[PDB]
């Protein structure tokens, strides 16, 4: 594994222009394209993106690219936050991959709402922290991701999505 490679399974990878469920063309694993009701535009934005004529398909190492620039832009957002930035130093290369997965999932605003669990985590107390979580509306929401991530957190290791 791979932050790539735990999304591909979570989200799942579109290679070919598509909606959302708030119907936004996106593109890869969750790269919105724009928010206008042009195809013409997202073509665009995509091409323009990616940089060549792709004309609304992209390879999946072209997409595997934009997921990287999306993680950058998510812990760099991470960082400057003052909840989640304590936290997210103190964790281990995987454990920071989960977060992000957090994040991805329910944004920063989300996941800093987790506080107890934060806590805990920075604490590197790994079994209450799971356990804490698997209390949490989240789980509740999406079961197995929620699993798989809290797996994560648990050993620091891949076994969840291998």
């Amino acid at each position: 594994m791979n932050i790539f490679e735990m999304l591909r399974i979570d989200e799942g990878l579109r290679l070919k222009i598509y909606k959302d469920t708030e119907g936004y063309y996106t593109i890869g694993i969750g790269h919105l394209l724009t928010k206008s009701p042009s195809l013409n535009a997202a073509k665009s934005e995509l091409d323009k993106a990616i940089g060549r004529n792709c004309n609304g398909v992209i390879t999946k190492d072209e997409a595997e690219k934009l997921f990287n620039q999306d993680v950058d832009a998510a812990v760099r957002g991470i960082l400057r936050n003052a909840k989640l930035k304590p936290v997210y130093d103190s964790l281990d290369a995987v454990r920071r991959c989960a977060l992000i997965n957090m994040v991805f999932q329910m944004g920063e605003t989300g996941v800093a709402g987790f506080t107890n669990s934060l806590r805990m985590l920075q604490q590197k107390r790994w079994d209450a922290a799971a356990a804490a979580l698997a209390a949490a509306a989240w789980a509740a929401a999406t079961p197995n991701r929620a699993k798989r991530v809290i797996t994560t957190f648990r050993t620091g290791t891949w076994d969840a999505y291998k």
